[PDB]
């Protein structure tokens, strides 16, 4: 290519011709470059020849219009370049708003930059993206590789490696406990293929920039997948072990007690030994891992052979912590076996580093233990400090203990007995897991359980309208638990006793409105709390009983059902008899009938405090204090909490402040101080380490001065009462589970009780799919509370709960495992009554024009009125998406591959025109027209001819063309089905997006804020601020309210647990 | 925003300068986005409104 024009001083600002000599057919162009991509707007192309350099000014009239186009893909590629300078970590959705939002000069021909513009340049923009990695050179992470820019990569066809153009770190405020948790690590564990070679970067031979970028992006997006099943883990010190050779062993002193066997106190094995002191133990090689024990009691059997009881320690190495423990902390475990004196090796010294007086102000050798760990729970919790009794001082093994509790809970026992008849003894009570079962009382069991009275082809498509519909094909929740009356319990018998065994239940049952006639039409407006009594009967076993709950009548209460509803859990309700078979609905039969502590919260990264409110829901808290830097966030906080101080400042400063003894900020708020915080809460971001691959220099360095570590900081400064750390689920798995193993570790060294799970929202009363992971802390005095159990069934593919760290599966006391007392929340009692709406709907406040119409809507409204709908505001999407989403149809499932291949006035000039198929898809065949399917010529296995793409098409070109490759894009323009549910936490809707199902189910429009904040469990009540998408952002950053008072609850049992033991112990003193 | 575009080399503060005194008076070498904080002997000049 040649060129030609006039030819100026490096100076002379002029674009006009004067100072100039004029050149022709200027010698054809060896390279062509840019620079500009740093400072200002300096982006000057540039010319490079054999003979001179030559950077462009203004293109001849003529030339202009070709220049043009030239020019709209630079500033383009400008803008996001820019933007992930200062936003890497950026989502697609961010750059999609971000390009939409820039405003372009008048220079430019163009009015504004949309989603299909960096469609239509995706090649040129990605490709100079890559370039300016080069370019500039950091150790940070190249550009091309942020979330958005493998989004588009993968949406957009963009082949890789297509060269071209050239031209203090953050300080975390930690405690000194905590700092060197993690300066102690780096200075511990730290050490130290395959490309595609097809690229253009693979063709090119210390020098080395030959980093393959088809390499660079999948090994980028591996690393944020997960493995999410293996058996439960195997039991610890059921090995072989070495016994010494027996030299003078004799007991020491007079009998303890006696038994068939005889206790001792002290035994000789030439030093001495005491019942109390510890041991250790050598097994059968193996490893080599020494075995400490504490000698729990000495005796001789009746055989003469000298036995010892072993309570094992388990060494941290082996408790989930693993490689981040202290080499010399043991922990207790229920774990113990008689052995002989004769396997003891040596005996050791155990210390107990019990908390001090005033651990909770204390913010800021030998083998020693701290806590009791659960291996299959992985609960870090007190030393259950329980005395010994004389009558077992001898005997005295806390492991043995804790089983004999657990034995006996778990054990199904009758309390009272009546009548017996035949063989079987009827009961008036029985226990069992803890709960005690009378006559009368009502109760869970699996659908299997018991059964009610029963109830008894496409033609083909037009193709050439819906020519992507062929794509559209290359388990559910379960049901809640059935509930019974209980009437009879007549057991068995075991010959001379009864037989605890076989213990049976005659129930009267009920149905759930969805069990009538009804079916899927009770499931509606009905209170899921309701149910219908049946004379009908069944028998069922004691051990499928899943637990108790309270069925009352209506008539038969002294409060409102919404009142006796709200007032515990698994209350339920009937007012109407169902019959099996007249199928009609009479009233029921004449049978059928008869202070809470609130801790002082600091709720750090607090967002518009969802969080703070499910936890103000449970009544467990109050929070006074919050830190959130993004000011919109903030001011909605304060909006819904104005009692609570909201600081604005970054954590690190407030820390830094409190930590030099400053009563105030800047402002001159009041600066919380020890003693103040009772609870800290908080969802710390993950910003440059949330990946699964091992930790790094770089990995590491983010993490050792991340917002995690500040929080930990805080944690031990504060020192409170109750503690939890919310994130995303793969915060468990972020960097082979070493974020979660010394974040532990951290709570441990402070002498935390600790633990943590994975809950799945949507178990708890919200209509969506979204994983937490949940780190707990408990202080040493209170107790460690319990993950909830679901109360929702949900669907299992969803509710993968488990966690495996250093391949050992780590589950959470939850045993819901499917099914739950109350049916799914749908996407449709999450909005079905909210007015409609229209594309681009900007009114926040508007009438309601409706009654609720769902349980779950009558409960996020209030039972009283309101008149205003706030928030009920959604995207304007450009005219081309608009027509799209108008054409996408509303039968459940529909997305893209629905759409129809036809011509689209826009709104204004512009016409969306039709799809060209214009090449075979050698994997898809033809239509059944014997059309082709191709879009590209990479269809046919050839590289992509650009300029074969098309833009601003009814259906993306984009789709068809990547399709194959990444599932059809199922998905996508995809409306939410009114049964479903929201596919995540959605913050900025976009429908080509990675955030789910976003189209409305009926409306040709996206969702609003105020259907997401419907998704998320937000009281219709609750406010929000400043534009719209700080709005969206709000609402889906935040942790569900209904997650939240969960969680929030299990609170309350150890407060009142813990409560009512100083009391039961105040009465003792 | 503006000053910074004018002068390139200059460490822009946008904090309070209550705050960014009390922490040079406290030892600290940088503030929270890790700008350099300037300390005795730095400052040859000091202007301001
Ligand atoms: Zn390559
Ligand atoms: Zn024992
Ligand atoms: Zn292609």
């Amino acid at each position: 290519l040649y060129f030609s024009g006039c030819a100026k001083a490096i100076h002379d600002e002029n674009p006009s011709m004067e100072g100039g000599i004029n050149g022709k057919n200027l010698g054809p162009i060896n390279q062509w470059w840019l620079s500009g991509f740093d400072g200002g707007e300096k982006v000057l192309i540039g010319f490079s020849t054999a003979f001179a350099e030559y950077i462009l000014m203004e293109p001849s009239k003529e030339y202009e219009p070709i220049f043009g186009l030239m020019q709209e893909k630079i500033y383009i590629s400008k803008i996001v370049v820019e933007f992930l300078q200062n936003n890497p970590d950026a989502v697609y959705e961010d750059l999609i708003n971000k390009i939409e939002t820039t405003v372009p000069p008048s220079t430019i021909n163009v009015n504004r930059f949309t989603e299909d513009s960096l469609l239509r340049h995706a090649q040129f923009v990605v490709s100079q993206v890559e370039s300016y990695d080069e370019a500039k050179d950091d150790d940070e992470t190249p550009i091309f590789l942020s979330p958005c820019m493998r989004a588009l990569i993968h949406l957009a066809g963009v082949s890789l490696g297509q060269r071209r153009a050239t031209r203090a770190p953050t300080k975390a405020t930690t405690t000194k406990l905590v700092y060197q948790i993690f300066d102690t690590f780096f200075s511990e564990q730290i050490e130290k293929r395959r490309r595609c070679g097809v690229c253009e970067v693979c063709q090119q031979p210390a020098c080395l920039k030959r980093r393959c970028p088809n390499l660079a992006v999948k090994e980028a997006d591996d690393d944020e997948e997960a493995d999410d099943e293996m058996p439960s883990p195997k039991k610890l010190h059921q090995g072989k072990k070495k016994k010494q050779n027996k030299d003078r062993i004799s007991w020491l002193g007079q009998p303890m007690k006696i038994e068939r066997t005889y206790y001792q106190k002290v035994s000789i094995d030439e030093e001495m030994l005491e019942v109390g002191d510890c041991v250790s133990v050598i097994p059968d090689d193996s490893s080599k891992p020494l075995y400490l024990a504490r000698v729990t009691a000495l005796w001789e059997d009746k055989n003469g052979q000298m036995m010892f009881h072993a309570h094992w320690f388990c060494a941290g190495t082996d408790t989930v912590l693993g490689a981040t423990s202290d080499p010399l902390e043991l922990f207790l475990v229920g774990e113990c076996e008689n052995m002989q004196l004769s396997y003891i090796h040596s005996k050791v010294k155990v210390i107990y580093k019990a908390p001090s007086e005033n651990w909770a102000m204390e913010g800021g050798k030998t083998y020693f233990f701290q806590l009791w760990y659960n291996q299959e729970y992985a609960r870090f919790e007190s030393p259950p400090k329980t005395q010994p009794t004389e009558d077992n001082k001898h005997k005295f093994c806390l492991s043995c203990i804790r089983l004999a509790e657990l034995r006996q809970k778990e054990m199904p026992k009758v309390l009272e007995q009546i009548e017996e008849v035949d063989g079987r003894v009827y009961c008036s009570s029985i226990t069992k897991n803890g709960v005690v079962y009378r006559l009368g009382d009502s109760v869970y069991l699996p659908p299997e359980a018991f059964t009610f009275n029963i109830k008894v082809k496409k033609d083909p498509v037009n193709e050439t309208l819906y020519p992507e519909h062929y794509r559209k094909y290359s388990l559910d929740a379960p049901e809640p638990y059935r509930i019974g009356r209980i009437k009879e319990i007549h057991c068995g018998k075991k010959k001379g006793k009864v037989n605890e065994a076989d213990i049976k239940l005659r129930l009267y049952k009920f149905y759930r409105p969805e069990n009538t006639h009804r079916s899927y039409n009770g499931s509606y407006h009905t209170d899921i709390n309701m149910l219908y009594w049946s004379d009908e009967e069944a028998v069922v076993n004691f051990s499928d009983v899943q637990g108790r709950c309270t069925v009352e009548y209506g008539e038969d209460l002294l409060e409102s059902i919404q009142d006796y509803s709200q007032g515990g859990p698994d209350r339920f309700y009937f007012l109407e008899a169902y019959n099996s078979k007249t199928k009609n609905f009479e009233d029921p039969p004449n049978h059928a009938r008869s202070k809470l502590p609130k801790l002082r919260t600091l709720d750090v990264f607090s967002g518009c405090g969802g969080l703070s409110e499910g936890f103000h829901q449970a009544g467990i808290s109050e929070t006074l204090w919050a830190i959130e830097m993004w000011d919109p966030a903030a001011q909605a906080f304060r909006l819904n909490n104005p009692g609570t101080t909201v600081f604005t400042e970054d954590c690190n400063v407030l820390l830094k402040l409190v930590m030099a003894g400053e009563v105030t900020n800047s402002l001159g708020q009041r600066l919380p101080q020890k003693g103040d915080v009772e609870m800290l809460c908080g969802g710390p971001p993950c910003q440059g380490f949330s990946g699964m691959n091992r930790f790094n220099s770089r990995t590491y360095s983010k993490f050792k001065n991340s917002l995690v570590v500040s929080f930990l900081s805080y944690c031990d400064y504060y020192r409170p009462r109750f503690f939890l750390l919310e994130n995303v689920r793969n915060f468990v798995s972020y960097r082979r589970s070493m974020v979660l193993k010394l974040t532990l570790r951290c709570l441990v060294r402070m002498g935390y009780q600790c633990t943590f799970g994975v809950l799945q929202a949507g178990q708890y009363g919200v209509a969506q799919t979204r994983r937490r992971a949940i780190i707990l802390a408990a202080a040493p005095g209170e107790k460690l509370p319990l993950f909830p159990e679901p109360l929702h069934v949900f669907a299992p593919r969803a509710c993968q709960l488990s966690v495996v760290v250093d391949d050992k599966k780590f589950v959470s006391n939850i045993t819901r495992l499917s099914s739950g007392p109350f049916r799914t929340i749908t996407v449709r009692d999450t909005m079905s009554d909210l007015p409609e709406i229209q594309n681009g709907a900007s009114n926040s406040e508007i009438p309601y024009n409706g009654e609720p119409l769902s349980w779950f809507q009558r409960q996020l409204r209030g039972s009283h009125y309101q008149p205003i709908l706030r928030d009920h505001i959604c995207k304007d999407m450009s005219p081309l998406v608009a027509a799209r989403m108008r054409h996408i149809p509303l039968f459940p499932g529909s997305d893209w591959r629905d759409l129809p291949n036809i011509q689209v006035r826009l709104g204004d000039g512009v016409i969306a025109h039709k799809l060209q198929y214009t090449f075979h898809d050698v994997k898809n065949g033809y239509s059944s027209t014997g059309a082709l399917r191709g879009v590209c010529s990479c269809a046919e296995g050839k590289a992509c001819d650009p300029e074969s793409r098309q833009f601003s098409t009814l259906i993306p070109w984009c789709l068809p063309h990547a399709g194959n490759r990444h599932n059809h894009w199922a998905g996508l323009y995809g409306r939410l089905e009114w049964d479903g549910f929201f596919s995540t936490t959605v913050t900025n809707p976009e429908p080509m997006g990675k955030q789910g199902r976003v189209l409305h189910p009926e409306q040709h429009r996206v969702v609003s804020v105020r259907e997401c904040a419907r998704s998320q469990g937000f009281p219709d009540s609750y406010r929000f601020f400043g534009n719209i998408l700080d709005r969206h952002r709000q609402v889906g950053n935040a942790v569900p309210p209904p997650l939240a008072k969960a969680i929030g609850l299990e609170i309350k049992l150890c407060l009142l647990s813990s409560a009512r033991e100083s009391a039961s112990a105040a009465v003792k003193a």
